[PDB]
C-alpha cells in the first residue's frame, strides 16, 4: 500500500525527524562537544563525539520522521571526501533553516519565494566566505596550518610539509604503517586514477572501507564487461599465479557485479572491478599509459585484434601495493618504468609541445604529471602497533584538513567564519516580501554554528555571539580557552572548503525539506 | 529502530540499572561478605561471596538499566589480571561518585566542571597513596606479604618467597599440580611472551579459560595470516606426527580465524593461533631469538627466502607443556638450548656489550633475560587431588597477591588505604564552585569502601569509619575481630597496584555515566 | 534476563518453597508413616512412603520456591551411602531451623550471630551423640544389630553376622541373587576400588542405577584419556572377542565422555570408563596391583614404554563380573591369582617390613587387605524370583544398616536420640544475644523428629515428648506399640552415623537458607 500525506502534515512530519536527528548531532559541535552512548548489537556501548556516526545510526519509527533523518543522514553519508567536522554543521543549519522555513509557511508565505530569498542570500554568504579566505601558499604557511590541523604537533606538522614540499602541493601523499622508531618520508613510482568500486562488498580493510592487495596484477582493458564469460578465464590465472589480479575496464554490468560479489562472499576472492581512468580519447590514452607504465597491453578493442579471453601471462602488469577506496585508486609501484616509460614521457611531451587545444593541453600534462611525478608515501612510526596506528589516524587527519587548506584558504574556526558574513551582506535585495524572509532566515541560521558550540563549551551562547559580533574582525571565542582570543593567531582555523559545502549542502537539504509538497509512504 | 534518550532520563535510567548492580556486588564486600546465590539453567543453584562473579552474571531487562549495569561490568570483566577485590571496590565507588554526581547535577551544576573536580582529587589521591605506599623489597618482607596473602599459611609464604628469590622478583613463577606429598621448586628453561589469545574459542581448560598441550611444535613465522591456504599444509604434519602445533605469527585475519576456529568446533582441533612477540625489528629479533632456542627456524619472509608452505619437519621446533592465556603465553622447556642457546646468549651480551641507545639497550637486557633466567615452576603436593587442587588455587592467589605487592607497596586494608588519604588532600584549589562540588563528591566516596566492609561485618559503619578518622595514622578496624587493632602488624594488607587501579577505573566510568548526554537504544 | 530479589522476599520465598517440600516429606516420618500418591507419566500412580523419592519428585512453579525446594532436595540427592531414613530428618530439621530463623530475624538479630550460635550447638549435639553412642563391636551384637535392622528376622541377621565375622567387620560384602531354595555364603578372590561413574548414562542396571557386566576384561592404563583415537582401538578387542572391555584409567575429559556415551546410546555398547583407584604414587602402585592380579600389564606410561594404541590381547585381563556404581567398583574375580598374586603379595608383606612412615605403612596394609581378603558373595535364595529379589532388597538394606552401625554405634531409635541430648547440653556459653537465639532454635528443633514420628503414629506428639523428657534416659515411645516401651531392649535403635549425618546436613543446609541474602533468578 502507500499513505500519501500533503503540504503541512507531511512538512510537520519530516521536520520532527530532522529535529531529532539534529539535535542528537548538534550535540558533537565544537572542541568541547559532549559525548553521546549509541548501543551495540553485540558488545560493550559504543562511546562517540563525532557527528557522522551519530548521523548515520540514528534510526526512527515513523516513516514520515524518517523520510527526514535519512534526508538528513544522505548527506552526511555523502560526506567521503573524508571532510572535517563538514557533516554536524550542515546537520544543525539544515535544521534550523528548514524549521525557521516552515514556522514562516505556517505564518502564511509561498514556500518557491522563501526559496528564492534562501539561496541568493546563501550565494552572498558564499561570495563572502570566497573574500574574506586567506591564501595557503607558501611552505612555511603550509606547514603552520599543518601544525595547527595535528592537534598543535610540530612533527607532524613538519612532515607533512616536507612531503607536500616534495611531492608537489595537492600531490599524491598517502600514509602507511611504518616499522621505525620514527617518521620517515619516500617517493616512488605510482599513480592514483579518480574511480573507486562499483559495489560496496569489494571492501578487504574494515579501517576506511578501503581494499588493498600487497602484489598483484591488473587487468586493463577498454571493453567494459559484457558477458561473465570474459571474467572466468581471467581468474584462472589469478589462481594459478600466487598473484592475483585486480580489473580495472571501462565499466562493470550487473551480471559481472553478482557473479563477483558471490564468488568472493564464499570462496574468499580477493580481485577487484574498477572503472577506467576517465572517458573519451582520454579515458583510452590514459589507459594505454597505464598499460605501458604496468608492463601491461590493453586487451579491450584495438587494430592489434587483442583479446583478454585468451589469458597471456607474458604479459600481466605487476604494481606491487593496489589501494581502491569506494571514489579512489592507486597503483603505487610500476613495473615496466624501465623501458616502456621513457618512451612514453616522450611521447607526451612530444605531444603537448605540439598542443592545438587548451582542453587537450591539459590533459596531456595531467598526463604528464600522472607518469613522471610519482606519489609521496608517508610512514609514520612509533613503538608499539598501536600506537603507530593512532599515529597513522593523526597524520591522515591533518594531511586531509592541510589539503582542504591548500585548495581554497583557511578563515576562522569556532564557527566564526560564517558569523563574520552576517554583517557585511546586509546590502541584498530581495525582490518580493517572502525573499526577504527568506534572508532574514538565512541571516539568523548563520548564528547558529557559533550558538552551538557556546552552548556545548559554555553555559550560554548569546552573548558570546553578541560578544563576537560586535568585536573586532579578528576577534572570535575559543572554546577551550574560554576567552575571546584572537581566532586566527591563536591557531583556531577551519578550511574555507568545509564551511563552503556545509553551508551549500545545508541549504539544498532545507530547501527540499521546506518545498516537498507529497510524501509517499509505504504502509507497515 | 532506535529509542533516543535525552541527559536527564538516560543518566537515571543509567543510575538505576548501575544501582543494581553496584547494590548485588556491595554485599560481597570486607572479609565478611555475605553470600549471593545465583541461578544456574542446569543443577543446583550456585553460590558464590566473589564480586566478579556476580557482575558477570547481573543481566537487566531494560536496555537503559541494562546499558549502566554491562558499562559497570565492562570494567570488572576488563580485570584479566587476576587482581584480588580490585572489582568490587571499583565497582562501589563507581556507584557512588555517579549517583552524587548525578544527584547534583539535578539539583544544577556543568556535568564537565563536576568531572573536572573529581578527577583532580582522584589524581591528588592517587599521588596521596604512592606517597603512603610502604615498600616490600628485602626477602624477609617478601615473605611476610606471601604468608599474609596466603590466608596466613607459612608453608606457602616460604615457598612463594624462596622461588621468587630464585627466579628473581617479579620474575616468571608458574604453580602446577604436583605428584608428590608435600611441595617442591624447580627450575626449567622456558620464557613467557606478553601475547595471549586472537580468539575466546581457543580455550583447552575449564580452570582459567586456559588452553595447554603437554608436548606439541610451535610454528614461528614473521608474516601474518594472509590465506588460508597457508594453514591447510602445517596442520598436515600436527595430523602425521602425534605432537600437534602451536602457531606464533605477526598477526592473524578473520578468515584465519573463523577456519580455525570452525575446524576446533567439531573435528576437536589442538593447535593455536597467537600473536608474536612485542613489535618493530625487536619483534623479529624476539621470534628468531624464540626460533633458535627451540631449534627452529622462521619461516616468515627472510633473505634466506624459507617459506611455511612447504612443510619441512627437520625444523620443528619442540617445546614440551605450553600454556597460553588470553593476554599472555609459555614455552616452558627449549629443545636445542644445548647448541643454539650459547651461541645466542653469547651474541646477545656482545651486542649489549656494543649499546647505543637506552631503549634498544633495555630490549637487549629484556632478550638476555627472557633466554638465559629460564622460569620456577612452582609443584603444590597433598594427599588427594582436590586437596592438592585447592592448594594450588590457594597458591596461585597468593602469587598473584604478593607479584601485586612486590611492583608497587603494601598500604593498610579492610578499605583504609583510602580513607587515610580524605584529612590529608584537603589543600586542592578547584578553579570554580562546580570542581569543589566534585572534590566534595570524592571526598564523601572514599569513605563508602570502608562504610560498605563495616556494614557487611559490623551492624552500622558510620561509627566505624569516624573513630579510623580520629584513630592514629596505623590504627584502622579488623572486621574479622571487630576490634581497632594495628591495621599493618595484624596483618591486613592490600597491595598499593589493587586500590589505584580500582580508584583510576571507578572515576572513569563514573565519568561516563556523569558525562553522557545522549543514549540510543535497540527497541525490542 | 534475570531478576534479582533481596534479603527478606527471596528469605520467604524459599522458606516457602522448603516448607512444601518438608512438608511432603514430613507425612514420611516414623515406622508409622503414611502413604503418598505421586502421579507417573505413563501407568498407574506410584504409591511410595520414603522420603527420598518424595524429594526427587517434588517440583515447584515458582523460580525461588523451587530454589529453596531443589536446595533441600540437593542435600537429599547427595545421600548415595545408601542411608536409612537419614534424608527425610535432614529435611525436616533443615525446615525447622531455617523457619525458626527466619522468622527470629524478621524480628530483628543478626543472621551470621545466628548462624554462629546454631553451629556452636550443633557441634554440641554432635559430641553428645558421640559419647552416648553404645558400640557395636563383638560378633554377638553385630548379629543382635542386623537381626533389628533386618525387620526381625534371625535368618538375615544371622547370615550377615556370619559374612561379617568370616571376612573382616565393614569387610566387602555384596548380596546378588541366589539360585538356591535358601541363603548360603561363600567368599571368592576380588577387590573393591572407591571410583565410580564419570557420567550417569553407563549405567546397565534399573535396579541401584548400577553396571555389571558377567565376563569381560579391564583395561588398565595410569594416563588419563587425552585423544578419542586412544579409545578406537581398544574397542575393537572387545568387538573381535566375545568379552567386553572395562576402562579403568587415571581420568576421563569431556571429549571421550561424549564419544563413548553417543556410541553407547545407540549401538549397544557394554564398555564402562571409571577413574583409577586413590591418587599419588599410591595411585600408579595400586593400579600396578590390579593389573597383576588380573594378569594384565599398566599400558600407561611406563619405562618398559609400553602403550594402549597396539592391541595386545596376549595381556587383556579377564575378571568376570564387574559391578560399578555411581561412587563405587569392583572386580569380584581374578585370572592370575595362580602366579601374579602369590609375588606380589610377598612384595607388599616385604614393603611392609620395611615400613618407614605411618601413612605409606597404612597405605601398605590397605594394598595387603584389598590383594590377600578377598570378597565375600552374599547369595540369598528363594522359591520365586519376585520372592528373592524382594529378599535380596531386604538383606541389602539390612547389610547396610549393620555396617553403619559397626562403623560407629547403635543411639535409641524413634526420633529420641537427637531428642535426648537437649536437657544434657544447657551449658553451652553463647557470646552475644543472637548465639543465644540460635541456641535456643536448636534447642528446640531437636524435638520436631520425635515430634513429627508421633504426629504420624499417634494424634498429638507435645505430651509424648514432654513423657520422653520426663521419663528415663532408656525409655521412649515405640510408635508400633503405642507405649514407653525401653527403647533399646525392643530393638528401636538408629545408627550414631545416620542421626549425625542427618542433623550436619540439615544444620549446613539451615544455615545457606538463614544466610543468603541475594537469589538472581532467570526470568521465565
Amino acid at each position: 500500500a502507500k499513505d500519501v500525506k500533503f503540504g503541512a502534515d507531511a512538512r510537520a512530519l519530516m521536520l520532527q525527524g530532522v529535529d531529532l536527528l539534529a539535535d542528537a548531532v548538534a550535540v558533537t559541535m565544537g572542541p568541547k562537544g559532549r559525548t553521546v552512548i549509541i548501543e551495540q548489537s553485540w558488545g560493550s556501548p559504543k562511546v562517540t563525539k563525532d557527528g557522522v556516526t551519530v548521523a548515520k545510526s540514528i534510526d526512527l519509527k515513523d516513516k514520515y520522521k524518517n523520510i527526514g533523518a535519512k534526508l538528513i543522514q544522505d548527506v552526511a553519508n555523502n560526506t567521503n571526501e573524508e571532510a572535517g567536522d563538514g557533516t554536524t554543521t550542515a546537520t544543525v543549519l539544515a535544521r534550523s533553516i528548514a524549521k525557521e522555513g516552515f514556522e514562516k509557511i505556517s505564518k502564511g508565505a509561498n514556500p518557491v519565494e522563501i526559496r528564492r530569498g534562501v539561496m541568493l542570500a546563501v550565494d552572498a554568504v558564499i561570495a563572502e566566505l570566497k573574500k574574506q579566505s586567506k591564501p595557503v601558499t607558501t611552505p612555511e604557511e603550509i606547514a603552520q596550518v599543518a601544525t595547527i590541523s595535528a592537534n598543535g604537533d610540530k612533527e607532524i606538522g613538519n612532515i607533512i610539509s616536507d612531503a607536500m614540499k616534495k611531492v608537489g602541493r595537492k600531490g599524491v601523499i598517502t600514509v602507511k604503517d611504518g616499522k621505525t622508531l620514527n617518521d620517515e618520508l619516500e617517493i616512488i613510482e605510482g599513480m592514483k586514477f579518480d574511480r573507486g568500486y562499483i559495489s560496496p562488498y569489494f571492501i578487504n580493510t574494515s579501517k576506511g572501507q578501503k581494499c588493498e592487495f600487497q602484489d598483484a596484477y591488473v587487468l586493463l582493458s577498454e571493453k567494459k564487461i559484457s558477458s561473465i564469460q570474459s571474467i572466468v578465464p581471467a581468474l584462472e590465472i589469478a589462481n594459478a599465479h600466487r598473484k592475483p589480479l585486480v580489473i580495472i575496464a571501462e565499466d562493470v554490468d550487473g551480471e559481472a557485479l553478482s557473479t563477483l560479489v558471490l564468488n568472493r562472499l564464499k570462496v574468499g576472492l580477493q580481485v577487484v572491478a574498477v572503472k577506467a581512468p576517465g572517458f573519451g580519447d582520454n579515458r583510452k590514452n590514459q589507459l594505454k599509459d597505464m598499460a605501458i607504465a604496468t608492463g601491461g597491453a590493453v586487451f579491450g578493442e584495438e587494430g592489434l585484434t587483442l583479446n583478454l579471453e585468451d589469458v597471456q601471462p607474458h604479459d600481466l602488469g605487476k604494481v606491487g601495493e593496489v589501494i581502491v577506496t569506494k571514489d579512489d585508486a592507486m597503483l603505487l609501484k610500476g613495473k615496466g618504468d624501465k623501458a616502456q616509460i621513457e618512451k612514453r614521457i616522450q611521447e607526451i611531451i612530444e605531444q603537448l609541445d605540439v598542443t592545438t587545444s587548451e582542453y587537450e593541453k591539459e590533459k596531456l600534462n595531467e598526463r604528464l604529471a600522472k607518469l613522471s611525478d610519482g606519489v609521496a608515501v608517508l610512514k609514520v612510526g612509533g613503538t608499539s602497533d598501536v600506537e603507530v596506528n593512532e599515529k597513522k589516524d593523526r597524520v591522515t587527519d591533518a594531511l586531509n584538513a592541510t589539503r582542504a587548506a591548500v585548495e581554497e584558504g583557511i578563515v576562522l574556526g569556532g564557527g566564526c567564519a560564517l558569523l563574520r558574513c552576517i554583517p557585511a551582506l546586509d546590502s541584498l535585495t530581495p525582490a518580493n516580501e517572502d525573499q526577504k524572509i527568506g534572508i532574514e532566515i538565512i541571516k539568523r541560521t548563520l548564528k547558529i554554528p557559533a550558538m552551538t558550540i557556546a552552548k556545548n563549551a559554555g553555559v550560554e551562547g548569546s552573548l558570546i555571539v553578541e560578544k563576537i559580533m560586535q568585536s573586532s574582525s579578528e576577534v572570535g571565542y575559543d572554546a577551550m580557552a574560554g576567552d575571546f582570543v584572537n581566532m586566527v593567531e591563536k591557531g583556531i582555523i577551519d578550511p574555507t572548503k568545509v564551511v563552503r559545502t556545509a553551508l551549500l549542502d545545508a541549504a539544498g537539504v532545507a530547501s527540499l525539506l521546506t518545498t516537498a509538497e507529497v510524501v509517499v509512504t509505504e504502509i507497515p
